[PDB]
């Protein structure tokens, strides 16, 4: 079967994406934002991403067996908006506009419950036949947590937690409160590391062996003037935090900056000031989630844990789950967030149609790639001088070993928020100055942001305490003592790191470059951070890569078989 899975809608939506499954395999998968260059893919059908998927596979909508959407959108309209006005034909015209998606007839349209879509995106791609399912996000249609059992191809729901008790909303709100912003929860996690926790209940949470309770909010609290509990939870958490925390909300400042020639948005206070609140929010999230995970594992009698939902992006939390006595094996897909529900909806529908779903297999490289001709065209546009190195991987290795920063745009763009050797900025893992260089000099951002390493799978056993695959940078683990001081730019003081393990199959070129690097500095390990400028998504096209390379003090750009230097 050929099934196109979708997420993103013109009203009140985020993280639009499209995914095409062909006989259980990911033919193509991408986020709208990569194409629009507007972060988070807000308020839009995944028009461009779906266009890419079809082009990639050489299909039209007429070749599709089914279109799948990762929310029960009709039910949300019926419940929260007084009616679902669309025929399937009309919904399709909105999801796949005819001026972009010509069709003789309509494919069967499927709506998949939001948390089932999340769960499917983990279970079916994990390479494991059974496990316990833990979905934690902001909110699906109703619930904010789902506990389920995955076995024999089936996902069976055991329990849910209602939206008002959302751990995702809680976290966003704290992130917003600190001035980091609700749209950047990942920064809050980064900041938590520098703080100290006093009272992990925040005077709101009560914890138990199966999870948590939120006394701050009626669990059945509901917004009659919207279709999720975001605003209701926002007002409760903001009143509460101002009451118990020493600092009031950090305020956003909008002012004309004569250096930039623009009104820019800033914060009234340095958010580093809220590090204790971050630390505390992070401890609370961990505690709540440990209980939930323990609970679903015991109830199902599994020792494999699947996690998805936006909270699943909390790599710090994931790593501690991993080391938990109740967990043997863990799988969290790179696309744990809503970007993943397109793929999840496609899977749930393809499985329903008798398809067998292949494992992701240690790669998230499903987006667009570009031929040498296509890269060369973009280079000739700029008029910039460039070389075509006989051995690019070796030259890149030497650049990195010497302490230089190298843009690396190769192969199919990765999907998800993490750069993984297709659209990365590369630098020395061994350099005790590289972190400040990239944070301050290169990305002109916060000194306290952490960096993470890519390493050959074939050495990770010696480098890391756990001999497992870590293909996605979605899970933190500790390094072994023989490496806990060798890699200062990618390893914290507590010896923790958020690694990508690389196999030769998953990424031959990158694997080769890492190999060369190893001969130069001993360890086939580098710093691998997102290839983007503040306020843009990861670069996608060669023109994107050139544009960003041009405005950042990077040393080189390896784009396709070409090298460009500054
Ligand atoms: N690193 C992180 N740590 C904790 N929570 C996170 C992190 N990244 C995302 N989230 C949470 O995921 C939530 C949204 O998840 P998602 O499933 O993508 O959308 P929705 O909740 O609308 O279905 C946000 O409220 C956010 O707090
Ligand atoms: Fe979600
Ligand atoms: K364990």
């Amino acid at each position: 079967m050929r099934v196109l899975g979708l997420n993103g809608w013109p009203r009140d939506f985020h993280d639009a994406s499209a995914a095409l499954l062909v006989d259980g395999r990911i033919a193509a998968f991408a986020e709208e934002e990569r194409f629009t260059r507007k972060k988070h893919g807000y308020n839009t059908a995944p028009v461009q991403a779906a266009a890419f998927c079809l082009a990639q596979a050489g299909l039209t909508v007429d070749d599709l067996d089914a279109v799948a959407f990762g929310w029960d959108l009709p039910a949300m309209y019926r419940e929260r908006l007084g009616g679902w006005p669309h025929s399937d034909s009309e919904a399709l015209d909105i999801l796949l506009p005819r001026d972009v998606f010509p069709r003789r007839t309509d494919p069967p349209l499927h709506f998949v419950q939001h948390h089932l879509a999340h769960a499917a995106s983990a279970y079916y791609f994990s390479g494991e036949d059974r496990g316990a399912v833990l979905i934690v996000d902001g909110q699906g249609e109703e619930e904010c947590v789902t506990l389920a059992h995955a076995e024999g191809g089936k996902i069976t729901v055991l329990d849910t937690v209602p939206g008002a008790w959302s751990l995702g909303f809680f976290y966003e709100h704290v992130s917003e409160y600190t001035g980091l912003g609700g749209d950047n929860p990942g920064k809050l996690m980064g900041l938590a590391a520098h703080g100290t926790t006093v009272d992990e209940t925040l005077s709101a949470f009560a914890f138990d062996s199966d999870g948590y309770r939120l006394n701050l909010i009626d669990p059945q609290a509901r917004d009659p003037e919207d279709w999720d509990e975001y605003s209701v939870t926002e007002r409760a958490w903001f009143a509460h935090l101002e009451r118990i925390y020493r600092l009031p909300p950090n305020e956003f400042v909008r002012r004309y900056d004569p250096a930039k020639g623009r009104v820019v948005r800033d914060t009234r206070r340095d958010p580093y000031e809220y590090r204790d609140l971050a630390a505390t929010a992070q401890a609370a999230l961990e505690r709540a989630v440990f209980g939930l995970a323990d609970s679903v594992l015991a109830r199902t009698g599994e020792r494999t844990l699947f996690v998805a939902g936006g909270v699943g992006l909390n790599a710090t939390m994931n790593g501690k789950l991993l080391t938990r006595s109740t967990v043997d094996k863990m799988f969290v897909p790179p696309v744990a967030s809503d970007i993943g529900v397109s793929l999840g909806a496609a899977a749930a529908v393809a499985v329903e149609l008798g398809d067998r779903i292949a494992p992701m297999g240690d790669t998230a490289a499903w987006g667009p790639e570009f031929s040498p001709d296509q890269v060369r065209a973009a280079l000739d546009r700029t008029g910039l001088a460039y070389r075509e190195p006989a051995n690019l991987e070796r030259e890149v290795a030497a650049l990195i070993a010497s302490g230089k920063v190298v843009g690396w745009a190769q192969g199919r763009g990765e999907v998800g928020p993490r750069a993984l050797g297709q659209r990365s900025l590369l630098g020395s893992a061994h350099s005790p100055t590289m972190r400040d260089h990239i944070n301050l000099r290169v990305k002109d951002r916060e000194w306290w942001r952490p960096f993470a390493p890519s390493m050959l799978r074939s050495v990770s056993d010696q480098v890391l305490e756990v001999d497992a695959d870590f293909p996605y940078m979605i899970m933190t683990t500790k390094v072994r003592a023989a490496y806990a001081e060798r890699l200062p730019s990618v390893v914290h003081e507590d010896w923790s790191t958020r690694p990508q393990t690389v196999t030769e199959a998953s990424n031959p070129r990158y694997h080769r470059m890492l190999t060369e690097l190893g001969d130069l500095v001993g360890d086939p390990v580098c710093l691998n951070t997102a290839f983007n400028d503040r306020g843009e998504p990861i670069v996608s096209s060669p023109a994107d890569a050139l544009l960003t390379f041009s405005r950042l003090p990077i040393d080189a750009l390896a784009v396709g078989p070409y090298l460009v230097t500054k």
